[PDB]
């Protein structure tokens, strides 16, 4: 009760004061064979998460760790095997046995107890976001089971509360994919998250329409502008794994990058949100053609408006604002290559008219942005920072790959930034292997 509150107390310490794990994943599932019992006593967690103090209290980075801990408890208990990174994979019958045992009683717990989590914590953008990878782990039809349509309200409180609280990518992410997760993984349930979801968006829509109108309309104030991005934002976030067409976000976000254009002072993370926003739009719109038996008309009333975005990309390549480009580029290289002949694969071959060759004038700045922005002249923010141009690459590379650009051109720049380790390299080679 206090004697494995004073166990995880000091758990949460070694893990903080000594550098001897880096990684809490790895020090739990090493722990994990000789203190099972230990790391799961959620109650025990929860408890001292919530509980206020006699003496001594936590200090925040304690409580930070201590959620970053049980997470990683709950993520081994349910899937029942090491972390990724220390894997391996059969159970035995009094395995399979303990990981039901175990997925029912944090499920029945955090049920109950992780609206109570959020609530307390509900500014602490990391809190947030560890505790929302928590339902992913449920045995999401315990919300029937248990009479407990209470607590699914709660938390579906809560994750409101977090989404209007915040615009940090991380949160925002983690609330949408927990709606995700509630959603189509149980009919019972389904029909109730679907509505305080949908409610969530109007509200959302709603406030960024009235902001978008705003701004355009305004000089133009610093609230019009954290207006339409802070709403933008959450809208972007959650476009990704939700379907959001049935409101037409393309339209105003494609508005917001034409001004952005034109009169050249559109702040630069609206920019970003709204082509970002204008692309989700734009694969979802594609889903349903799919999917459905798509007209004529169908087909080229998407073109129109896939050609309309592709060209404000390319304009976008022009800002001054280098994440802007980056953006712009990223979804030229994804969607130079998702409407590609590609796109008549597997018998759909009514799709034609949706298949895009892009112009030389573009080729040319799509070479152009390789040489300027991944070939770069000159701490943890450039091991990251490198990684991107690594990816802005290896996305280039593939329109290389099908000749969707001059594959020529391409391999030229790639001669020429390559030139010192063709002139040089044997020699520097067996140099550095005598020392
Ligand atoms: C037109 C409404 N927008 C405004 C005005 C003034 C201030 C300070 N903030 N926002």
């Amino acid at each position: 009760m206090s004697p494995n509150g004073n166990l995880i107390r000091m758990l949460v310490l070694f893990f903080l004061e000594s550098e001897l794990h880096e990684h809490a994943a790895y020090l739990v599932d090493s722990l994990w064979e000789s203190s099972q019992e230990l790391l799961k006593d959620w109650e025990c967690m929860t408890e001292l998460l919530l509980e206020e103090p006699v003496e001594e209290a936590m200090s925040d980075r304690q409580e930070s760790a201590l959620i970053e801990l049980m997470v990683c408890t709950i993520r081994q208990a349910a899937e029942a095997h090491p972390p990724v990174g220390r894997g391996t994979r059969v159970l035995t019958a009094k395995e399979r046995k303990t990981q039901i045992d175990d997925r029912n009683k944090l499920t029945e717990h955090f049920i109950i107890t992780l609206p109570m989590l959020l609530s307390k914590y509900s500014a602490d953008a990391e809190k947030v976001a560890n505790l929302l990878q928590i339902p992913q782990y449920f045995d999401l039809e315990i919300y029937s089971t248990g009479r407990m349509e209470k607590h699914l309200d709660a938390l579906l409180k809560q994750i409101k509360f977090v989404v209007e609280k915040h615009v940090e990518s991380d949160v925002l992410e983690a609330c949408s994919k927990t709606y995700s997760i509630l959603c189509s993984e149980e009919y019972t349930i389904q029909n109730r998250v679907d509505i305080a979801r949908s409610q969530l968006i109007d509200e959302f829509v709603d406030r960024f329409n009235h902001s978008v109108e705003d701004l355009l309309q305004e000089e133009a104030d610093d609230d019009d502008i954290y207006n339409v991005l802070s709403t933008l934002k959450r809208l972007t976030s959650f476009h990704n794994a939700h379907d959001l067409t049935k409101w037409d976000l393309f339209g105003n976000c494609y508005r917001l990058l034409k001004t952005g254009i034109e009169h050249g002072a559109m702040p630069e993370q609206i920019v970003v949100q709204a082509l970002q926003c204008s692309h989700y739009s734009i694969l979802w719109q594609l889903v349903k053609i799919t999917d459905g038996s798509p007209s004529k008309e169908d087909l080229l009333v998407l073109r129109k408006t896939v050609k309309s975005f592709l060209a404000v990309c390319q304009q976008c390549l022009s800002n001054v604002n280098t994440p802007v480009k980056e953006q712009a580029f990223m979804l030229l290289c994804d969607l130079l290559m998702i409407f590609s002949h590609q796109l008549m694969t597997g018998g759909r071959e009514g799709l034609q008219p949706l298949v895009f060759n892009p112009d030389t004038g573009l080729q040319s700045e799509l070479l152009s942005f390789v040489m300027d922005h991944v070939f770069i002249d000159q701490e943890a923010n450039k091991i990251e920072a490198l990684h991107k141009r690594r990816n802005l690459l290896a996305a280039f590379s593939k329109l290389i790959i099908y000749d969707i650009v001059d594959m020529h051109a391409a391999a030229d720049i790639f001669k020429h930034y390559m030139k010192y380790y063709n002139d040089y390299g044997d020699i520097i080679k067996e140099t550095l292997s005598k020392t």
